């Protein structure tokens, strides 16, 4: 189940993470107390994982973003590249994929020259070849969809 | 233009977008009023683009996710694709990209058959060839970094 | 459910489609009557779809096999290429795929020159571009696996 | 060397691999003995490679299927890959192929996570890079053609 | 249908297309008349397609040679390309090919600027994209093999 | 120089390698003796290298032709692959190239299965990776052009 | 001819474009008058075309450089893209090439977002598709070599 | 840090690297001393990297130029390639690059055979595969832009 009182709830919270427990209950058709409980059970079972403000990465000094596709060099070694790159803070996302490469990373960085640095560090730390695709512009990002 | 105080606020709001104004105040050593007003300045400039609950896409029924790279079947018609795809709700992100392809989308769907139907809708609404890379697992995503 | 009397049954029938209703029941641990009923319910619900002898295609005049990957040319038209190629007998399999192309076909043919013919016919009949990969040798084929 | 009679037998056994010897006899206009003995000749020469029940892979739990093209991480060591992959039961077929890649496998698995684990096993047991093409739907397969 | 005698004749005429009928006669152990008439049979069937002096392309002024692979800018219009390129004299060969491209040409020209002008003529007369592979040196060519 | 009495001469001999020393001199505007001398100096300085009949390779058992592109595996070893493959008779041409690969071969062979054999032999004898492109049809071949 | 008094002269001027007419003549072994004349005849016949200081493009606001490979969309139109892009100042170099694309440009730009702009302008002004490769770092550039 | 005056100086020295100090002075409205000293500041900071005569590569005997993209045969050994190629004089530039390849070189040579010999030297001194793109014509190059 995902009871569809919760459908409207997660819908509302995806468009507005600061939407107040009060103003939810009006559009939501429940008691300020019922809503508040729902929202708490939704986090407990992992339906909402977190609340985040969406930061413009340019405004914070990240003028170059890229997908970096990686493939381990040695298949006789354990394939743990996500755990090995997890400490590198400019990797924002890491996915295993069915494609040409084993994983895809999304990475943000100060400039073209910093990307070269980061790639050398990704290569030597995980034990991977890199193939990168530079993002020129983000038209929209995390528009979460609740059916 | 971003001082040390704004850096703390954007960093905390990244870690927790429901942080109360009083909690932010006592972490930045300001009054609740000075916090509110600094947060509002951030919002009206580029810096904070909104606030979102992070929803588990598996729990709402998106069991398959994919990257889809797209390129114009005919590269004359000036480039429309992000605008025209904006009304497909299963597209969650859209980036233009350097290299052989012009945009990369991330898309979320219920199953393999729903992925085929969606790739058709994308080919036809943007007039585009598609190359799809199914995601097998997300190790971590959205982990925002304030330098 | 797939009751695992049926596991051994489908296992046995995948290795030997002519295995007799008799000799099954010994290895199968059931009455010749029980087995015979099982096997009949297995076909009714679509678990076994057919029985086929495996024909060597070289021995029958098919000296060249190929995967032919296809993508419709016009995405404003209905995408019905499987139904349109279904009458072409040298297409042995047709799959929709998540990749560079929309579908993959496996095709068998008398020679390199007949492949060129077949491709021109696939192109004009479905409305598709073709990309083909020639099979040099089949090491093994349909080794069906029952967990 | 294949006369008209053998053509009828291989065609009927393709359409129905459990056809009884008497049914084959009366369709070829032979005795049941002459059928048996012609069928046995077909089997001992190249022509009929075995008989198999066609199992629905979704009903036994293989909900994901994929093509995986593989190429040697080091193309010296003489080519071993089909032999070494023979003991991975989720590989159902293996073809060598002309072009940039050396073999194409068809593989069947329970889910996305089981696909990642399998691609690891394949990279390591054959020492190979992999490029994966997930299948979304089978419109028809195995439809054998006797000219 | 090719006996041992025809094999000797086609092999000698491969090594030396000006071999005199008497020289061929005494090598096949036939009369000059039986040679003539066997050679004529070869010519009127598929077997001998003509006779050519092998010219040094550098000595007549073709200092640059290249392979050009071509693919239709629009793959509907049924395939015309070999017919339409037949009247460009600098194209010396034309093969259709499996894979991503549809034909491969070998082309010979006086210089780099004459190569650019020719690639334009090819793009426009066949309506095709081109991918060019310049030849640096011919180690041996045309070495025909009669098994 | 290539005196353009020789232009017509090499032109005539490229279209007809058996064209008689007699019938040349009429179209050629010279004495049967002058022509005969020209032709002999043309072979001496390497302008005409040979005379060959053009054999249909299908008719002689070569039902599959391919370009096979090769690149040495070890760049610390001398790069002598042309000299090492020269004894393999099914390689009809070998070129060094400016492209993705170091050389391109044209190869003819009895079937798809024989190609696989030949490739394994090319790999182990030169020390090369292979990438092959199968020829489906030859529209025309060695139309030599004399400006 | 390039008299090899001129070899040393052009060698000297390639390493140092401001090298004085005086200090040349010492290392150069000529009269300050002879050198001065040489240098003037060298510019007249186009051996030296110009003198330029080498500007760091980062230092001047060009934080992102790229090769942009282009191919005209319509081969029935005159192919004049160099003349059409010549007014766009961020194109620093334009070459016709033998490859996948018709031309290669080197382009410099303020950022990733400005590159997207520039590409849209290259597309609509010449009539071309674009494929771009981002330069991460220049290790060395115009080391001119005089044999 | 670059004022309006420095912009004029770098722009004029781009157009003419032999401009005399007095000519620069009267264009910037400064004394010859203030010019010298501003030019020296530019040189000692990043801004002016040297001065070069632009030599016609055809007139000194480099009749063939090419882009060569290179990628490590083994991507572990930390990346050495620019350092190791620095001593090959026919390499004029070296850039690292995002995407499938790691560096792009521009190379100049006397002929096709000298290009093959050079690609060998490059494969072996950096341990790299190469992909070559011959240049047919330079329409304009080095046209520096000060914004
Ligand atoms: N993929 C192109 C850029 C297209 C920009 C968005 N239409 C190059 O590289
Ligand atoms: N892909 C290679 C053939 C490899 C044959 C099997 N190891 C060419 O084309
Ligand atoms: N390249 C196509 C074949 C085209 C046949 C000639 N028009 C596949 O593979
Ligand atoms: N081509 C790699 C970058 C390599 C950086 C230089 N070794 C990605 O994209």
């Amino acid at each position: 189940a995902l009871d569809d009182i919760d459908r409207i709830l997660v819908r509302e919270l995806a468009a507005d993470g600061r939407a107040t427990l009060s103003e939810l209950a009006t559009r939501a058709g429940l008691s300020v107390s019922a809503v508040q409980s729902r929202v708490r059970r939704l986090e407990s079972r992992g339906v909402v994982q977190g609340y985040s403000a969406r930061i413009n990465p340019e405004a914070v000094g990240h003028l170059l973003s890229a997908f970096v596709a990686i493939t381990p060099l040695d298949p006789s070694q354990p394939d743990d590249a996500p755990a090995r790159l997890e400490h590198i803070e400019e990797v924002e996302s890491c996915y295993s994929v069915a494609g040409e490469e084993s994983y895809v990373l999304l990475v943000r960085v100060a400039s073209a020259r910093a990307l070269e640095d980061l790639l050398q560090r990704i290569r030597t730390t995980a034990n991977v070849r890199t193939r990168s695709t530079i993002i020129l512009n983000t038209f929209y990002s995390d528009r979460q969809h609740i059916p």
